[PDB]
DNA sequence: GCTTACGGT
């Protein structure tokens, strides 16, 4: 079953449709920041005024970081592109330091979770939603 | 795993 963004609790699994607001790949890992344009009280808040001119997503508590390690790092490193729609699956929940939430794809080669993370082709119905909710927030 | 809400690799 899949969640809106809004829904979503740390240290519980989830799975959603997300847009990719940007991309960010280091010799560590490969980091996501993603929305459905549906707010998290538990969201980092993206400040009009501090953030990156290139930052092409929502602001306040509307996107959320997602930590792709090991297996998913090689795949979508230079697959994943800013702008792309996907959906993520299963994936694991926690909080840093400063308590926002955030996902993560941790090292799984015997696949125990069934986590996934795919591309969705941008027609497909399934992302009406997030446009329709982009509308009422722009 | 993670100091970061940067960069443009």
């Amino acid at each position: 079953s899949f969640s809106l963004l809004s829904q979503i609790t740390p240290h519980q699994r989830c799975s959603f449709y997300a847009q990719v607001i940007k991309t960010w790949y280091s010799d560590k890992n490969f980091t996501l920041y993603v929305t459905d344009y549906t707010e998290n009280e538990l969201f980092f808040p993206m400040s009009p005024y501090t953030s990156s001119s290139r930052w092409r997503g929502p602001f306040g508590r509307f996107s959320i970081r997602c930590i792709l390690w090991d297996e998913h790092d090689f795949y979508c490193r230079n697959y994943i592109k800013e702008g792309d729609y996907v959906v993520m699956k299963n994936v694991r929940t926690k909080i840093d330091h400063l308590g926002y939430l955030e996902c993560i794809l941790h090292g799984d080669s015997a696949k125990r979770y069934n986590m996934s993370i795919e591309k969705v082709d941008s027609e497909e119905p399934e992302l009406n939603e997030i446009k329709s909710r982009k509308r009422l927030y722009v």
